[PDB]
């Protein structure tokens, strides 16, 4: 947990840290001297008062200013260093998600929205920063100030002072840390609560078109009042508790630093305390204030945060990938396909998939047909890597797919859908986006055979923008968007789902030829009723609520089983 | 602006408020006597010394502590009431803009991400709870603990430290609000980009999932390091000057109030300053530090929140509705349709609309067919209120459509997508979406007539799931979801485009003549090139690339012109 803390300074990140660790322990010496100078000064009052006895005054009057002086530009030295820290463990904080994201598989992608990591994000850095102004300051700082304090009034010889100066720091850790415990998981739960009721800010805001076309204005703010309440109590929870464990410590320290103000005000009176020394043991409890808060400051604020950066680490850095079976995908590429014993169970109540025992071979186009979406359109994402819920091994070429991480996996398996993923930025953005490698030579020359160079008889240039949900572009050329990442990029076997649902013939004839012209060795598959598809195919398979019942030609498809003979009737 | 922040205080919210306003200024009274107190402690170390001038010793030392345990636990219950009062004025002001949202138009929700406006409301809670910690600590708690120190040292007759006091006062404000007028653009700018820093993150956790399957992990985070230098740099801009304006107030104290310290400590020696009188001027100098640097927080604080609270209330509280013409829409229903010169330029760069005058007539089925998306599909868009930079007026009974506001625009004209919009929860969610007025009764009704109620031959219940971009259902299921809301709605104008595209007559039969059975009187407008549906149509339309060329029959538009000629001849 501490070393991805101490990963975010670089260079220059860890040298304005050891800034801060010296600049901010240096204020707690100069500022333990302060109540030792002043008490001097008192003590000097009652003196023999000669040539000496009024310069000394004087002299220590700067003494004790420039004490304060220093502790206090100490304070604006540690804000500004601070300040320039920020900055700096951001940038490579930013990214340090960002990359845990993408190697994390789509199961957690699915089942979180934009708001979420904004605010999962948002918080991480938070709590960081608040460990920072703990692990620096109130590490030292107040226990440079603290144990000096125990000395000096040990060796002035007022042993009862020496005793409940160190009695409140004895009792003042143990009330601490046994109630951080609860308010630890509160602001825990408090925070993962204020995660949830900004969740549904991000299905509010991106959906208000919905929303403002059917009127359910209400429903909208009523639903959103219902988690900001969930949210408003849980934080009454931990406020209230939190504010309750301040009037505890709070009248401890009018207890016990109360009591000794009465105990040296009584034996002053008398004779047996100073002048001087009632007013250092005075001055010591109101300087004594600053490291006894700034220690439960510590003890409290790095507890909470680590807890609420706990869980940010045991979710994204790992099990997905630690760098195991990354072999291998083969150079010469060609890589077969065997499935054995199939099974997926979504919320476990149903059989997705029964029984599915079967063998691809590469360089040739296959075909999926038969009852709609039943198990056909779900069995190539299990195989593309979408879930790992399923049952058996799916072996390409002596390496089953449970084993290969999705980094190496969408090398090889790419698949197209009907539900394409477009972004908010140029032509150029979602075309590089297939490869970097590729420059604005082949960039355009993948545009000619991808159907979309020239639209409405116009060539479209390489700056051309696209809105949000493909809002720029037709149901027709949305699809033909993800078609482009197909020739921009190199795979090895290649998965197509009823992409040919938003598509006519003048076009079909030009892409469903060219896949086979780039890619030949490559194992296409196709997931279209459509005849004319159905006939290319060296195999068609017929797949029936998740189980295999029929695999061969078209032509002794349409003569043995009736579905197929009842499909091509209609031509 | 002041307004806007005050009404965000219900009845707990400025009961709160007035108890932070009375208590933190009754701190900076019992402050004030504080460098009083311990100045006649100094001066009764040189006098008499008989029996009452020791226990006046000992009476004044608790009165002098009695002032720092009153000054202290009013800050814990400052950072109480406030602590209360932040969970009060965030329930009243997370709604303050999801109904602000609602109202505005789709001109602004559309250039809007889900992660932008996550910032564009964060940035506004942050920025008024901040204004509070200042029109309620700052306005006053320095201003009574510095007017008692100008008259008390003018009382004492030092009119020396009586003018300096006065004068670094008179200095701090001009320098202060000439150089806050930058500042206050640069913290605008720096949280500006801030915004623009996370606007990008909105689009790459939501689209991760292409990225993934592209393997474009270095333009992902490339592209994310470019923003994120953007904002460090601009932030640097800002941190340095901040930083610089520092060094040179904390200076000008060194400069007056050391030379004052210097000024005393010369005349102290000599004997035209008592030893009280000296230490009581230092002391203040001493107690000074904290009004002076607390004036400040108020002079900076307040200008940079204003302005980056300025950029929220001139964009989505008016000129959308200013409650005018809200009126009317017909009660017995029934409004026709009357279109006179459309004209639309969405870049500037061409004319999407050319000339377009139509008139319409409520009660009959209609058809809009022809070049696909040459203008048909958007001119439906501008009438159910998408865009306002459009030429001429549409009118609808009397009333143009560039008057109606969009709160009663949406009430008569409903209109139906490819691009259906779900969202993250039950069935009965999106349901109830359309009507909150509808219970359970006429939900479970609206269902079987939808084609939704029985899915794979079982009934599907309303606790039913969806999973974000339509990930639950599939391509014909998802635009059957933007048909249920028609018919548990009650709409006067009905527009349909291409939402045929993945539908078959078994259930394209059930749905086309239930639209004639529900609403009967209203104006059907279709927007689909499939002859058996521009057979059913009282009158067909054809738009080529935005002008009006062709209206009739379709039996008399197969014979007159060639496209309906050459569109019946593929049956």
């Amino acid at each position: 947990l501490f070393n991805y803390i101490y990963s975010l300074m670089d260079v220059r990140g860890k040298f304005l840290f050891f800034s801060m660790l010296f600049i901010t322990s240096l204020s707690s010496i100069i500022i333990s001297i302060s109540p030792l100078i002043l008490a001097k000064i008192t003590d000097l009052l009652s003196g023999s008062l000669s040539n000496f006895s009024y310069e000394y005054l004087v002299l220590l009057a700067c003494l004790y200013m420039f004490c304060v002086i220093s502790n206090k530009a100490s304070v604006f030295l540690f804000m500004i260093l601070q300040s320039s820290l920020r900055i700096n463990m951001q940038k490579k904080m930013s990214l340090k998600y960002l990359r845990e994201l993408y190697n994390e598989n789509i199961t957690n992608l699915s089942k979180n929205n934009a708001g979420y990591t904004t605010q999962s994000l948002n918080q991480a850095s938070n709590d960081i920063y608040i460990l920072v102004r703990n692990v620096s300051q109130n590490i030292l700082s107040p226990v440079i100030q603290l144990i000096s304090t125990i000395v000096v009034v040990l060796s002035t010889k007022d042993w009862f002072s020496a005793g409940v100066f160190f009695l409140y720091i004895l009792v003042f850790v143990i009330f601490n840390t046994r109630l951080t415990g609860s308010l630890a998981s509160l602001r825990k739960h408090s925070m993962d609560i204020t995660l949830n009721s900004y969740s549904l800010l991000s299905d509010t805001v991106d959906n208000m078109i919905a929303a403002k076309k059917n009127n359910a204005l209400r429903l909208i703010s009523e639903r959103y009042e219902d988690a900001l309440t969930q949210e408003n109590n849980a934080q009454k929870k931990y406020w209230l508790l939190s504010s309750k464990v301040l009037l505890l410590n709070s009248l401890l320290a009018v207890i016990l630093f109360g009591s000794v103000f009465i105990y040296n005000i009584l034996g002053v009176l008398n004779g047996v305390v100073s002048i001087g020394h009632f007013i250092m043991i005075t001055s010591y409890i109101i300087l004594l204030s600053t490291p006894v808060e700034n220690i439960g400051a510590l003890l409290s604020e790095i507890r909470q945060s680590m807890s609420s950066l706990a869980g940010f680490i045991q979710r994204h850095a790992e099990n997905k990938a630690t760098s195991p079976s990354i072999p291998f995908l083969n150079m010469e590429r060609k890589l077969n396909l065997s499935i054995r014993e199939l099974s997926f169970s979504y919320s476990d109540d149903k059989k997705i998939l029964n029984s599915v025992s079967l063998d691809l071979f590469t360089g040739k186009m296959y075909s999926l047909t038969g009852p709609s979406g039943s198990g056909k359109s779900t069995l190539v994402k299990i195989i593309s890597g979408y879930y790992k819920n399923y049952f058996g091994d799916i072996y390409l070429n002596d390496i089953s797919l449970r084993n290969i991480s999705d980094e190496d996996l969408n090398d090889a398996i790419y698949y197209l859908t009907q539900d394409d993923y477009i972004f908010m930025d140029t032509l150029r953005f979602n075309l590089r986006l297939a490869n970097y490698d590729a420059s604005e030579n082949e960039i355009f020359k993948v545009l000619k055979l991808a159907n979309l160079s020239v639209v409405n008889n116009e060539p479209v240039s390489l700056d051309t923008h696209l809105i949000n949900r493909g809002n720029n572009y037709s149901g027709g050329q949305k699809q033909r968007i993800s078609l482009a990442r197909l020739f921009l990029r190199k795979p090895a076997i290649i998965i197509i789902d009823e992409a040919t649902s938003a598509l006519d013939y003048i076009n079909e004839s030009e892409i469903l030829s060219s896949i086979r012209t780039h890619f030949p060795d490559a194992l296409i598959i196709n997931i279209s009723h459509r005849i004319n598809l159905l006939e290319c195919s060296d195999c068609v398979y017929v797949l029936n609520e998740g189980n295999i019942v029929a695999s061969g030609h078209f032509r002794d498809l349409m003569v043995s089983n009736e579905y197929i003979s009842g499909l091509a009737s209609v031509t």
